[PDB]
């Protein structure tokens, strides 16, 4: 037992990371089959990034202006295109390490593993969630652009995120692998409003179920509540309203623990109204919302890839 | 910027994990060059584990009693030995994926990445620390035995931990790759005292430096203190006493931020005496001690492997 914030094994993705250089800018790319994906602002100089005309900038560029390197291996670029906010560089070689993979656009509240890279080399891996306002709270220094987020379901890598920017507020924004930004964000250096964030209520409930499974039970009540009564308190405290879809998803954890979902909601209500009294739950002094119900089940099931 | 608990990329280690089965028990092994390392209690049945005579049990075993499988590949066992609390199985093949590697025995307070495995397949990766009492707070379900902890310094994998047991108290215990347990623990199913844990003071100071680097500054004081005065408060609150060796190690962070180490100690003192007032530091409502000074520098430097 025990419960930890746990990233997927990153081997399959390590073998897809390359370095992409264009003019002066170098960032990371994702080499799958015979295509390399990377943020399109690799073609920006530090003067352009206030309001770049990407079409006009890409037009000054030809295949040989893009340097793609896989470790020491140089790749030959035989085609280039812009799809939304990503560049797709066609290379004459297929990545011999290409995993089985999908491109997916995740929903707010879902989680994924991030492999932070610089100059095409992996530096570390960590788990995070797509916030309800479509930002993520990551660790992304300059040059981490092109780092990708992913999930793995037995041998299949579902890529869901590519890092593009840090906002002036210190949070992060990026696209799906088709180049569409999560959220209202654009790839230019300006002040951009992320908007009010909220807490992923269903994830907090999964984490409280994770805690009961692992012995932390001090927060269980002699009380219950109603979906609508609880949502009243969710509103006051900026929690996502809970729905019947969420209740269903928590079914498996309700059945493993024998604690009705609404009873668990009643425990959450009291934790929101009375704080935690300097106590801890799974080693945390606040309510953690970056575990999906699927995440919790994975850890307690021991699923492998 | 941003600061996250970050594991090393696990690719190099994924390619070394194998399944080891002996009689009925199956757990994970580490296949390096032409040797497979695994916990010696793979030769225990569920009756033996109260007080097993490992020599007598190993004597009933021959090479062909050990089944080693690397994915689908079966390995031929041509030799077996017991070194402290690990088995070393000689196989007729060298792992073509063996990285450059060392076996190292870490000190309490240092960190490492854990690749949790079941049946020889990787399930996830996370960072943790060797507690001062020589336990770790991990996520280890049954069959995770043989999972290994490691560090990576540009291409070199320093293996430092192999998982053996969960203690009745829910914490975890294991050995170095020479089979010597960290701490006073033995591989039998009995109640074992871990002993008073303490907080890794130097790590907390590194994390406060990480917070200043990333904008969280509300905890900085108009006060300073002395090494001996601060250690008085460390004692009361079960913090490791701070030494001049620790002060030196924090030098680089002292210089990057312009905050003298003893001034930072003064901030820690006040946080220990007055709590955090329902505020947060790098998203945490308690004092985090699982980042070494080296860890913090790595994240803010962007080191790659
Ligand atoms: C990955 C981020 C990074 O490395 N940097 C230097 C920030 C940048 N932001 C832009 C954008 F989106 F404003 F055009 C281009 S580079
Ligand atoms: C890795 C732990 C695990 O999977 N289990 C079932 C607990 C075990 N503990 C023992 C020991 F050390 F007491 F002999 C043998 S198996």
């Amino acid at each position: 037992s025990g419960f930890r914030k746990m990233a997927f094994p990153s081997g399959k993705v390590e073998g897809c990371m390359v370095q992409v250089t264009c003019g002066t800018t170098t960032l990371n790319g994702l080499w799958l089959d015979d295509v390399v994906y990377c943020p399109r602002h690799v073609i920006c100089t530090s003067e352009d990034m206030l309001n770049p005309n990407y079409e006009d900038l890409l037009i000054r560029k030809s295949n040989h202006n893009f340097l793609v390197q896989a470790g020491n291996v140089q790749l030959r670029v035989i085609g280039h295109s812009m799809q939304n906010c990503v560049l797709k560089l066609k290379v004459d070689t297929a990545n011999p390490k290409t995993p089985k993979y999908k491109f997916v656009r995740i929903q707010p509240g879902q989680t994924f593993s991030v492999l932070a890279c610089y100059n095409g080399s992996p530096s570390g891996v960590y788990q995070c969630a797509m916030r309800p306002n479509f930002t993520i709270k990551g660790s992304f220094l300059n040059g981490s652009c092109g780092s990708v987020g992913f999930n793995i379901d037995y041998d299949c890598v579902s890529f869901c995120y590519m890092h593009h920017m840090e906002l002036p507020t210190g949070v992060h924004a990026g696209t799906d692998l088709e180049g569409n930004f999560y959220g209202p964000f654009v790839d230019r250096q300006t002040a951009q409003a992320a908007g009010t964030d909220t807490t992923i209520t269903v994830n907090v409930l999964a984490w409280l179920y994770a805690a009961v499974i692992n012995g932390d039970r001090w927060f269980l009540n002699r009380f219950t509540t109603t979906l609508n009564d609880f949502n009243l308190v969710a509103m006051k405290y900026n929690y996502e309203p809970l729905t019947q879809d969420h209740v269903d998803i928590l079914g498996p954890l309700s059945a493993q623990t024998g604690i009705a979902v609404l009873d668990m909601c009643a425990s959450l209500k009291e934790l929101l109204q009375n704080g935690m009294n300097g106590r801890t739950i799974l080693g945390s002094a606040l309510l953690e919302d970056e575990f999906t119900p699927f995440d919790v089940v994975r850890q307690c099931s021991g699923v492998t890839f």
